[PDB]
């Protein structure tokens, strides 16, 4: 038993994380197969383009640990940088590019100068920010889920918003909301809790016999998200009702009842007690999440 | 900025998890050079030496992936079986067997039938349990912490208490606290609140922007002792206090001013707000946590 923020295992990405040196600035890249994706802005309310075509090759410095990889050529795909290397990494994993839906939960591996510094669990907020945990140096780390022995890379750092959390892109270039790489005002977007996460928290919760927050009250998803309006919560659709029909079903909760438990928390609070060791609703666990703590689901 | 329950980077340990079993037990067991390390209840109020004198090397198998070792000698340290095989790990790291303190934390790689399935952040808490999130088939998994390219192993599972809490050994097979790998009445002993980490995360927070808990008061370690008591707060030693000296220093925030903030909070509640996104003050960050990830410490 028992419940914990846990990261996937780190192994198979810790081997494609390289340095990347442009002139003056160090940041981090994902070399998979013979090319390296770095962020763009390593080549600087700029112009990339007029900034790249701009570049040669030999100005990019690639260290895989103690070992100089020489570009071959370079693209810029969005707000990545693919630079083409004259070695495939022999550490390149079975990998996807996906790119995420707010709500949804990723491994992030925290790189500085290509050197794996830790590895934590983080959500992509419904405002597309995700509260990490970056420095200078940090860019090019990537977020990441392993689906049984493949990687799903969904994001690369790019940069903080003045609120401390962080923004950056999918693999494929592409920022997750409406950030974008220039030094310009940029606001988050106020953030909302992501509901069908707290309720899958809860299941977690019962699971591991955490029952103090229960009742025999039931609602309909109608007036539930009303109070959920309120309490500045996602609304809960009937399809985030089926997802956590599993949860529902172990516990033989109903997932409208559990609803009215959680209505009924928002509208007390929790009164001292804990759930799950934590004194806040948490919303950074999927209801997959959940099933694969709550039933050990592994990866070779 | 930021801050996260940040796991070390799992590599150099996933690279030493095979799968243990003998008769109708399998559990995980690490494999460093040529010695596979994992919990001797596999053999399983009994008495393990009757038990081990007993079988013989080919009653264990020791699945590594798809690749069956032959073990050709073992022996029992404490609580732990060391199984001698015909071959020496290719993965082996640089590697330390140590044991930790109470109050320290590492990372532990969720481990079943050999295959990592996740990593947290765990510490030892007072009463030497740790509140990990462990299921059947967990066991053998290990704690561990990195430095430079040195791992520590410092943690192997083996086994739950009815609270829902966790017990194992140091790599060498000592039980950490009074528990013993027998199914026998055992009680985790009363926790306390390990105060020089609940510093050092206060110290976090304030090198992240958060100031809402520090007021203009000072107190002397004595007399802050008094209500760590109350609360069920280990004493802070002098020896935490020079431990909290960087943080102290780069925050400019002297540790007793911190301690008559934590006093203060003990004595009022957070009232509402939060610091680093919890409602609970935290203790498991050591001060050498904050320090790493406030300053981004890697590992080749
Ligand atoms: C990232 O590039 C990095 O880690 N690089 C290290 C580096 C070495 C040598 C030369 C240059 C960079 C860095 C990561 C940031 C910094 C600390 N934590 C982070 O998330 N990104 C970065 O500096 C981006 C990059 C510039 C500005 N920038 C920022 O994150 C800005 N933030 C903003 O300006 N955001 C606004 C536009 C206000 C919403 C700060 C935090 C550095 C000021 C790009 C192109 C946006
Ligand atoms: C551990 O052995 C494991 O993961 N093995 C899987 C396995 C496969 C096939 C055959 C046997 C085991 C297992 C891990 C536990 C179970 C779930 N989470 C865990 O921490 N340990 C385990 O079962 C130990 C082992 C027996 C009893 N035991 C327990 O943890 C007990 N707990 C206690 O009995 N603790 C007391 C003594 C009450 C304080 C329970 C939880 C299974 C009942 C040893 C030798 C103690």
């Amino acid at each position: 038993s028992g419940f914990r923020k846990m990261a996937f295992p780190s192994g198979k990405v810790e081997g494609c994380m390289v340095q990347v040196t442009c002139g003056t600035t160090t940041l981090n890249g994902l070399w998979l197969d013979d090319v390296v994706y770095c962020p763009r802005h390593v080549i600087c309310n700029p112009n990339y383009e007029d900034l790249l075509i701009r570049k040669s090759n030999h100005n990019f410095l690639v260290q895989a640990g103690n070992v100089q990889l020489r570009v071959i050529g370079h693209s810029m795909q969005n707000c990545v940088l693919k630079l083409k290397v004259d070695t495939a990494n022999p550490k390149t994993p079975k990998y996807k590019f996906v790119r995420i839906q707010p709500g949804q939960t990723f491994s992030v591996l925290a790189c500085y100068n290509g050197s794996p510094s830790g590895v934590y669990q983080c959500a992509m907020r419904p405002n597309f920010t995700i509260k990490g945990s970056f420095l200078n140096g940090s860019c090019g780390s990537v977020g990441f889920n392993i689906d049984y022995d493949c990687v799903s890379f969904c994001y690369m750092h790019h940069m903080e918003l003045p609120t401390g959390v962080h923004a950056g892109t999918d693999l494929a270039g592409n920022f997750y909301g409406p950030f974008v790489d220039r030094q310009t005002a940029q606001a988050a977007g106020t953030d909302t809790t992501i509901t069908v996460n707290v309720l899958a928290w809860l299941y977690a919760a019962v699971i591991n016999g955490d029952r103090w927050f229960l009742n025999r009250f039931t609602t309909t998803l109608n007036d539930f998200n009303l109070v959920a309006m309120k309490y500045n919560y996602e609304p809960l659709t009937q399809d985030h009702v089926d997802i956590l029909g599993p949860l529902s079903a172990q516990t033989g909760i109903a997932v409208l009842d559990m609803c009215a438990s959680l209505k009924e928390l928002l509208q007390n609070g929790m009164n001292g007690r804990t759930i799950l060791g934590s004194a806040l609703l948490e919303d950074e666990f999927t209801p997959f999440d959940v099933v694969r703590q709550c039933s050990g689901v592994t990866f070779q």
